[PDB]
């Protein structure tokens, strides 16, 4: 039979595949009968067989009488001459075996077991009828990964290298129970560390962007060698990448290892990004490369989620994130990175001002031995937040310069440069600095936000450093002294530790002596042992050039009425106060000009005692004075008890000394008396 | 007490093999017995559509002619349940031969056809295709049992004495599928969600209901009132945090899609979807009503359109809800209530944590409907176009990293215990922290504290172990140094600086070796100096005065701007440290935008020709009387006058010892009649 | 068919190489249907072609041996005789094998077993005893242990040497068969032998499990299935590892988890592990020491120079012992675990180090939303000397010792002693706080008792609440500011009321500083300054005292400069509180108000003083009493004053005249009374 004796539209419906897709023991021991016939009816009636061509690898088209005879000769004839089976696709099929027994009768193929070792023969294996079950063994010939069930159809699908393997007028679909548990072993990838699994991965993210399944891009456990993947140009909504879903918190079962030829590994522009449970081998220790693992180039807002992630040896910017909306990083760790590992910037596009990133969250991090690039590389990164972080050995714990950051529990420990923090708000609590390592919040370089916006509060446990306005309802002491007693007490109040030669103290005891009505009844005439409401007592101490020195003024109704001191080394002042009688509440308040502990490790302290002690022999008086001037003229008092005054001295030469020129009305001591004055010669 | 063993169900049952080709012997014999056996056989009945009981010689003869006519007349064979049973084919082989059907392959598209196939044998296995016809879903392996059962819609399903168990390998990767929901995003949802919670409650397994991925119409589920001790409810188990593979949609009828009672409750992973801004509704996801304490745990939430209050809480003692979001919620969000009508014991919520969430676009109700709320947190949120972030009010909140931008109203944070940091205000958006309504706690109990970046506010106590200052100037040279201490910016004509310069000049011992005589440059132990500056109509002026061994000998000052104002102090010779610690009266960053500004300089410096040498002047009186210095170098006293008429002119009455200039003196006073 | 061989005259290296197993292993349907041929030939050849077949011995019952004739007849009568018999099939391991039906269509044709249907088996003992037909040979497990169905699965069958690991590998003799896991992170101890009754012993399981990841280094480790387990004392000790990983259930269940440890009290801990990195998850400990007393902990880690520790959803239900035992610790994160009725210490940490250098010490402890109830005679927390450390949303109720973070550097946010017999131990503790919630008496001793570790320089904590902020330790600002700015932009003086202040305690003094000045207007630098009370002068400020009396308070104030205040009136109408009114002058465009007190705080007292801001426009009621304008500048000897009446006060040495030379005034000094420059005159003292 010749060339164009073929009906129109006849394809092979039979080829040696067919052959190979169906058990051994049917090969080798099935004898029976095969019809092809009219689609709609039972092909072994009457009238049923529609024409069958017989098609040799030579091109032989003899047709063949029905019922086709099927056994182990035969078959062995079809598969050596690479011959095919040409009917109707559109068509019945029967088969009964050497006694009579229908194996299967499909009156229409078209409309509703066996193995194929690989997606190469599936491509090439057409399915006996639609609905037609067969197994994969595996994707790639003898590897026992990426198989499963797939049901035959000849309705037109095209391969995505995963789900639907297609061939010549058929296609084959993975039976998938869980779409969430397909991986990258579906579409090709193998965990050897060597064959490029980048096809696999474009394969699995276009088929998750076509059929809007969200698990995206999946990694199994193991290791697999990645080739630059750039899905870029295309904004889409979701990139997502995982590594084996397992609850490890330190080291991820997945590991990507690549060539150092791309910038990044991963080159993706999409609004909402998750990457996860990935180790990344930049191998840059070794092989010395500027090739990162992701880089997102969607501009206008993107959303990030990092969570269990390992840097090793990475030569490029492990991350690199534009427009950020918000960040979340959470558990990574990054070993001897030569480059940038976190970095974020802005396309500078004038609307939404996208001109600085936005809801930066790092938390539980480590940076070991990090040196050439950042750790990170954050420059204006508004409303941000850094939890419990450590960076160990690293050149550059990097830039958040013009930031707003929250850092609760950063650790720097022998980094060789600060963390660069120039104009930036930060508001920490528990800064670690060891080995040399600190934080530049100075304000070098460029200002992004107003110098009104600028500032920064440090609230430590052995301090607090507001680089900005303090207020408060009121102002009370950790120590308020007591002497509900007719008679003085001596209390130690403290010892002063002193770091520097000529620092300075003032020790304020607020409070009064007496709370007894009648302040208002008489009008005050004794100044001192008067009966006025308000008081305070006022120590002055300062280290000297050896030991220290006191002295000590008052108001109103003092609650002191002695101080001594004991200057015990040149660091160290021991202050007693003889606590006057009646002393209901006084309050302890200081002031000093030494340095805190934000400035040097051997600190100023007050080793506070505030204890019942009476001062002991060789303790020293702190002299009662007071003087209150403008450095030319002013008033005061000393130890002996005398009035001290200061004013420019006069010649009797230009005085009227003949007699008073007036008088004002003076209260010295207990008695009103008039105050005389002269004239000035003109 | 027969009844029908074999239907046409049967016949449908096994593999199509079977139907087309087999040809064999049936024998239904008594229970304990090989049926193929003489004196064993006992009797068969078949049952016809409209027809007679009649009776079959056994064997039983089986071929497609058979089977065919045994369906095609919807036939049934009646015997005694407990009865043996035994197929050969033909041939002659044994296929079973099974002495009691009571004690110890075949496919069935549907739970309906599977709840009409009665079992062939105690322990008899089946697959079921799927849940509902040709939907390749909700499917699995089944072995039959003749022990009464009742239907769970799930795991179990039962027939007229006869039902069908589901072979589960692992209880946890149950879903609603199992218990015959769609996720076709129309097709009610809500019998087999019941049904699965009914099942995970009478077994006790926790994991309770578990959603596939997909989209599910949910009318409301109301659990009844009586009090559970678990509901869990959960979308797609795979790790996303932005958006769950699972959204629920509803007819917004029911009040809340899930009304339950239980002390913990668990919602994860699960978008809703409310249809308020096509089909305006009241429909809420969950409320729990348990009285006598809750729990609640909520993770990886979107709420689109809700009208409802989307989540309502009673008596909590422990609420997390992390990763949440709202877009165009006219209702509540984050409701939370008590059940005490009297304050003493169930009259608050405790220990709410909100952490990374977004409300966005939410018109009409609360974002937070969060009163008397304790020991709570809210870490890192964003509220943003929202009429109504809501109410916080008499609480106990530390609240880190909250942005609220374009809200039309305040959070309302009446009488509440606030401990805030970097709190984002936008757009006119603002926290009402006042004093307005009713105060649930006492007096004593409120207050709060902003820690800013740019300064701290206490609402309450301060204490401190010294104060110091963050800029120490030091001279160790005999010669003055003139400092540029700082620019001054005052935002308000009026504004009042006072810069004291704690410390003072000379740190040389025996200060207390002789008494004090000269009050200025004697041997003396502390000092300071004050400078107070002013922002007057034009400019600033200044004026200072020192206390004991002044730290500084003169104070020139720079005001070239209305705002602006320059200071300069001269630091006296062998200053070994002077702190700089400011007052004012000028408006911080938590009143305006434009604020006071310190721009410390703290670097040598000579005043530029320009400046204006601050008069060396003090002033300390009571409004009637005093004293003072003025920049000539004179004392100032203020007194009453007196009248020479009224003092004993001729002869001073007495003296006091005063120490004027360097020298011990006499004072004279005379008499007043 | 019948040649009687003795067992010396079998050829060396012969097997049982098909046993009754091989007859139990197949299919049921086979067993009783299938008739044919068996074959055994030379390894390499087709077993069925002349001069191929090896010799096979026939093992009977009693143990005696024949050479049987080939090919061996197969069907139930003899499959019957030969399990019947225990027989066994004698020949080279190394062997072809051909099987054919009564039909002569070839089933096998294997040409060596030893290079590369499918039957059941009940159990792992049965399966040990299965020889497999040949290399690849797959078989089906219903279950590990007969009649559970769990621990089952698929197995290969080969005869290349492999130790049992009683998991993945189960092997006889001279054979094995091996699990096929598609994904390692599966596999639960029910396929190591595992049963949840919490009755049998899982330890063996536990150990099988631990010892098969550590040889295959496989991250999963120990993986419990849902349920109870009953565990005796596992020891992993003395050999140091790199991991121990231990976790229940995998499903998100927030509050209680899935699988439940129960053990007999008899090891003081159940794991005894040594690793570098731990991660425990998912478990329930009982303990049961209410019922049964004793001291086993879960875990104890003993891996010196470095400890890495995870903890994540745990309850510790009445543990006798240490719950959790951690040694040099680098980083722990111990997050969503609760502690009910446990009689000893629940999270512990020590170090190696008995110097101080090196190992003295704990680092980056991180213990968040945690509940411990119910605790007596343990601390919940023995964590001294915890660096970098913090705590985040934690409630200790009705417990005895919350425990020791003594010598530590802690963050603490929102942590509540409820009901706790004794307080946190917390002495030379760094503390940075917030939120700190203590009721019935709980309260944290920060002290300075017992030895410090650092030195006194590192010392201090800083507690922010709500009500107010408590600093042991340094404190710096840019300014000082009020919250409260007062305007008077008018001619005319204005009466505001400041506040009322609520004082606890009798004598409590308060000091209001109205800072600031009145007036505003230039050319305070044109004159010099002569009246010192209404001249032109820049700064200025009132200062007005308030004490709480015996009955009632009383006031007094002061100014300086151009003062922002001209009047001061008050209302003591009970003990505690006094309500302060100031006149506010005229052209005082702001003026700050700040505030000293030696009342109790909020930190002290529950009943603690109050600052009640009213801060507005309001005359003072016609009965209001007038606080009286005085200063008071004073050494305690001589100083200066002013009083009400205005006049100023003087206090020095009075003199007598006896030792004055009232002749002449000595000299004089130019002074500024009353605005008008005058010359003060004074008297020479006789020697």
């Amino acid at each position: 039979v010749d060339a164009t004796a073929i009906p129109k539209g006849d394809v092979p419906i039979l080829t040696p595949e067919n052959v190979y897709a169906m058990p051994p023991q049917f090969w080798q021991n099935f004898q029976g009968k095969l019809w092809i016939g009219r689609a709609g009816s039972d092909a072994r009636q009457p009238g049923n067989q529609i024409p069958v061509f017989l098609r040799d690898a030579n091109g032989n088209l003899a047709q063949i009488t029905q019922p086709i005879t099927l056994n182990k000769g035969n078959f062995d004839q079809f598969v050596k001459d690479n011959a095919a089976l040409i009917a109707n696709p559109s068509h019945a099929m029967a088969l009964e075996d050497s006694n009579g027994q229908t194996v299967f009768n499909i009156p229409d193929v078209s409309q509703p077991i066996g193995e194929i070792p690989s997606v190469d023969d599936l491509r090439k294996t057409r399915p006996l009828f639609e609905g037609a079950k067969i197994k994969l063994k595996s994707w790639h010939p003898g590897l026992e990964v990426g198989g499963g069930e797939f049901v035959g159809s000849f309705q037109p699908a095209q391969d995505d290298q995963g789900v639907i393997f297609s061939g010549d007028g058929f296609h084959w679909r993975r039976v998938v129970d869980d779409y969430n548990r397909l991986s990258l072993f579906d579409f090709g990838a193998i965990a050897d560390g060597k064959t490029d699994s980048a096809p696999a991965i474009k394969a699995m993210y276009q088929w998750s962007q076509q059929s809007d399944q969200p698990i995206c891009v999946q990694f199994p456990a193991g290791t697999f060698f990645v080739t630059g993947c750039d899905f870029g140009e295309e904004q889409r909504r979701f990139f997502r990448i995982s590594g084996a879903m397992v609850n490890f918190g330190y080291f991820p079962a997945t590991t990507i290892v690549s060539d150092g030829q791309s910038p990044f590994v991963f080159e993706v522009s999409a609004r909402w990004v998750e990457i996860s449970n990935l180790i990344f081998n930049g191998n840059t220790d070794t092989k010395p490369n500027r090739q990162g693992l992701l880089r997102n180039t969607c501009p206008g807002g993107q959303f990030f989620r990092g969570a269990c992630l390992r840097f090793n040896n990475v030569g490029g910017t492990a991350l690199s994130l534009l427009d950020t909306l918000d960040c979340k990083i959470d558990q990574w760790y990054a070993s001897a990175c030569t480059g940038d590992v976190i970095q974020a910037g802005w396309s500078g596009q004038k609307k939404g001002n996208w001109d600085h990133s936005t809801a930066i969250e790092l938390s539980n991090f480590n940076a070991q031995h990090c040196k050439g690039g950042k750790v990170l590389n954050l420059p204006r990164c508004s409303q941000s937040l850094i939890h419990n972080g450590w960076i160990e050995h690293c050149d550059n714990p990097g830039d958040i310069s013009n930031g707003q950051w929250i850092i609760d529990a950063l650790s720097l420990e022998d980094c060789k440069n600060p963390l660069i923090a120039w104009h930036s708000r930060l508001n920490t609590r528990q800064t670690n600095l060891q080995s040399g390592s600190w934080i530049d919040n100075s304000e070098q370089g460029d200002r992004w936000l107003s110098a009104w916006e600028m500032g920064s509060t440090r609230v430590e446990s052995y301090g607090v450093a507001i680089d900005g306005s303090l207020k408060y309802n009121y102002l009370t002491s950790r120590w308020l002294l007591e002497n509900n007693t007719s008679q003085p007490v001596w209390y130690e109040l403290a010892n002063l530790y002193s770091p520097t030669v000529g620092d300075s103290w003032e020790i304020e005891v607020f409070g009064q002596s007496q709370f007894n009505n009648g302040t208002d009844s008489e009008p005050l005439m004794n100044l001192i042992d008067g009966r006025n409401t308000g008081g305070r007592a006022v120590i002055h101490v300062q280290r000297k050039k050896d030991h220290a020195e006191a002295s000590w003024s008052a108001e109103g109704s003092s609650p002191v009425l002695d101080v001594r001191y004991v200057a015990k080394t040149d660091t160290d002042t021991q202050v007693f106060i003889r606590l006057a009688g009646w002393t209901p509440s006084a309050a302890i308040m200081i002031k000093s000009t030494a340095k805190d502990r934000f400035v040097t490790g051997r600190c100023a302290r007050v080793d506070a005692k505030m204890a019942k002690a009476t001062p002991d022999s060789g303790s020293h008086a702190a002299p009662q004075r007071f003087s209150l001037h403008n450095g030319k003229a002013g008033v005061g008092a000393n130890e002996q008890g005398d009035l001290l005054l200061a004013s420019r001295a006069l010649s009797a030469d230009n005085v009227d000394t003949r007699k008073p020129e007036g008088f004002v009305s003076v209260v010295i001591n207990g008695k009103t008396v008039a105050l005389p004055y002269f004239a000035i010669k003109a």
